[PDB]
């Protein structure tokens, strides 16, 4: 069916919750054994989020390569996204290191470093201009360079310095603070203003490395981003727009990291995303 009026028949039948438990029991399952692996216990923020083996990060180290990322490769739309959990306190130099390692030229956050008043990720970017970090575990140096804070989001100039070889890399960190603590937003259109502000950047284009897109788990909110871009993408690319099948789309997805969107609320939102999104490219 097209998306428009399949979304209509969903809510007025109020089936959503059997539609996402479709998408739950046709799910790819691939083995993630490096992930459970003892000494990888304090390198993951939940037990049952992993990146499958297929498809994970490795960090280019022979002691210990393993961090809680995957490689999503959309081979039609010809884009890729690397998703990975927000990072703990023992990871933020293997965060940057990846970032460094696979040439990323932006950095997608989707939640607030305290939500719900727990902590859903460490503070791993500099707030001063003159206090920067290093990273002595990956020997890697962060400068903040620049901060503009609008309504929704904010957007961050950073100096990555790779301490070994001298060599500096401007990075793009792009921050949306107001996804709220329950729940999805009501309007999609402030969400659709972020993704385009992150693909004028540059930072979506095949001259760079991935994307890194990250929330708390890295499956949810981050499932959400790849999944309306990717599927807008298509809509651009494809004689027949009306051919582009969402829940098609979440499955392939799902072949390369396991959960992406994590409730029926979100599915819903991404359909209105998607569809909201189609008229204003036009
Ligand atoms: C006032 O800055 C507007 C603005 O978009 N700033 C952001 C932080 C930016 C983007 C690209 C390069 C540098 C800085």
């Amino acid at each position: 069916m097209e998306m428009e009026k399949e979304f209509e028949q969903i809510d007025k039948s109020g089936s959503w919750a059997a539609i996402y438990q479709d998408i739950r029991h046709e799910a790819s399952d691939f083995p993630s054994r490096v992930a459970k692996l003892p000494k990888n216990k304090n390198r993951n923020r939940y037990r049952d989020v992993s990146p499958f083996d297929h498809s994970r990060i490795k960090l280019h180290q022979e002691d210990n390569d393993y961090i809680n990322a995957s490689l999503i490769k959309m081979e039609e739309a010809q884009r890729s996204y690397i998703l990975t959990q927000g990072p703990l306190p023992n990871t933020v130099g293997h965060f940057w290191e990846m970032v460094w390692e696979q040439k990323s030229r932006g950095v997608v956050m989707l939640n607030r470093v305290m939500e719900k008043g727990s902590l859903k990720c460490a503070q791993y970017w500099p707030q001063k201009e003159e206090k920067e970090m290093i990273f002595e575990d990956t020997n890697l140096k962060l400068t903040l360079i620049s901060e503009d804070i609008k309504s929704y989001y904010t957007v961050r100039q950073l100096e990555l310095e790779n301490l070994t070889t001298q060599e500096t890399r401007e990075i793009l960190h792009f921050h949306y603070t107001t996804w709220p603590d329950f729940g999805v937003p009501e309007s999609p259109a402030s969400f659709l203003n972020f993704l385009f502000k992150v693909r004028e950047s540059g930072s979506l284009s095949p001259e760079h490395g991935p994307v890194v897109v990250h929330c708390s788990a890295g499956i949810g909110r981050s499932g959400t981003f790849c999944l309306a871009d990717t599927c807008l993408l298509l809509m651009d690319k494809r004689k027949d727009p009306s051919s582009v099948d969402i829940k098609k789309v979440l499955l392939e997805m799902r072949k390369f990291r396991m959960g992406l969107i994590q409730t029926a609320d979100q599915l819903r939102f991404s359909y209105l995303a998607v569809i909201e999104g189609a008229k204003f490219i036009m």
